[PDB]
């Protein structure tokens, strides 16, 4: 009850900081979530026993794939807690509580295959979800890991409050589908531009939840040079993997994930900056103004990319 999760010095300092890397000592990853959701939350969100039961859980139903692993959970959830510590009066006392658990959880049990390989494999999954095929899987593994005895880490909050959060979790850990996020950032430009867009407006709220999940899982491409680049090796090692398992069903994969034309990841990465990562931030920063060190940490890394290309480096 009096038990404050404290980190060493350069932790305690550089964790509010959105570039922090949770490093690669795996065992401090669930002190670092719980000191996370003591300060974003309070020390009485949850009973410790119970999160700490659910933090291990979670951790044992995430696969050893490069990229979309038990890292990852952690690292999107880090970025989650900077977007709310630095937009404190913004989200409700379940919102806080819902969406750093549902970027602990946001890939429970990923593959590391795209929702376009489980449909042309004709995985089971694709049959049971025809759109959002991992991301309703995700959210499925979230509730059976929340039922096992002494999980139940919302089991304080009443009928209505425990209702609320299941469907803050499900809306977050669905817009963390790609395929989802070009209309729904569309959406929220118009809102924005026209100036209709309105906090008080609960499916207004979840296009804003829905662009913060998007935001905090592209994060990679927010941190130090070195640690987005090194995160892209991951990212391609899944994509190439998904590449030669799409030859061995007789279909010529995408380029993003032929490991052929490896010499074209400069180029595809400035795509995906372009089209995706500084849309994403730009919009973050207009609705949230305090998030703008994500939009400039992306452009920062856009352009060593460039210098990729250039043969600078
Ligand atoms: C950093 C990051 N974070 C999240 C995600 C989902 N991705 N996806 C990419 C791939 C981007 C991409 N690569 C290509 N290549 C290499 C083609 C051969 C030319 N095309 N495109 C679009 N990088 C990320
Ligand atoms: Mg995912
Ligand atoms: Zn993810």
């Amino acid at each position: 009850g009096l038990m404050q999760f404290t980190l060493p010095v350069r932790l305690c300092k550089e964790i509010e900081l959105f570039h922090f890397d949770i490093g690669p000592f795996e065992n401090m990853w669930p002190g670092i979530f719980v000191y996370m959701v003591h300060r974003s939350c309070g020390t009485s969100c949850f009973e410790l026993e119970k999160l700490c039961r659910f933090i291990m859980s979670v951790k044992k139903n995430y696969r050893r794939v490069p990229y979309h692993n038990w890292k990852h959970a952690v690292t999107v959830a880090h970025c989650m807690y900077a977007i709310l510590q630095n937009n404190h009066t913004l989200f409700t006392d379940l919102e806080r509580k819902g969406l750093l658990i549902a970027c602990l959880c946001h890939d429970l049990d990923h593959r590391g295959f795209s929702n376009s390989y489980l449909q042309k494999f004709d995985h089971p999954l694709a049959a049971l979800y025809s759109t959002s095929t991992m991301e309703q899987h995700h959210f499925s593994q979230t509730v059976s890991i929340l039922q096992l005895e002494g999980h139940n880490i919302f089991s304080t909050l009443s009928s209505s409050e425990y209702e609320q959060v299941l469907e803050i979790i499900r809306k977050a850990i669905i817009a963390t589908d790609l395929a989802l996020y070009f209309g729904n950032r569309k959406q929220l430009e118009e809102m924005y531009q026209t100036g209709s867009l309105n906090l008080n407006n609960q499916s207004h709220r979840d296009r804003v939840i829905g662009l913060m999940m998007t935001a905090c899982d592209l994060c990679s491409v927010t941190k130090l040079w070195p640690v987005t680049k090194l995160t892209a090796n991951d990212i391609y090692a899944e994509f190439w993997a998904e590449g030669d398992e799409m030859k061995k069903l007789g279909i010529q994969p995408i380029p993003m994930m032929d490991r052929d034309k490896k010499d074209e990841v400069p180029q595809g990465q400035l795509g995906f900056y372009n089209a995706v990562a500084i849309p994403c931030y730009t919009t973050l920063t207009q609705i949230l103004p305090p998030t703008e060190p994500l939009l400039k940490a992306c452009r920062d890394n856009l352009s060593q990319w460039e210098k990729v290309i250039r043969g600078e480096e």
